[PDB]
């Protein structure tokens, strides 16, 4: 089951989508640049499992929509970005 996550754009999840944009950019060679989630679900499996929608410049700063699933178990401080792409 996901549910919405009522407060989607605050700290922990900004740093959340950054660092799957940095996941990304370093795998990729790509240069994302993170401006703000737009919305965030969860799922408990082996932890929580985020589904994060997001608005990243593409570099030329064009703005598109981008969704990132990261695993994460916060206990073992484990943060693993399972899937990154548009919407």
């Amino acid at each position: 089951g996901i549910v919405n996550v009522p407060n989607p754009n605050n700290t922990k999840f900004q740093e959340l989508a950054r660092f799957a944009i940095q996941d990304y950019n370093k795998k990729q060679n790509a240069h994302l640049e993170f401006v703000e989630n737009l919305n965030v679900k969860e799922q408990v499996v082996a932890g929580i499992m985020y589904y994060i929608t997001l608005a990243a410049t593409d570099d030329a700063g064009k703005k598109k929509i981008y969704k990132a699933k990261i695993w994460v178990k916060e206990w073992e401080d484990f943060k693993k970005v399972v899937e990154f792409k548009l919407v």
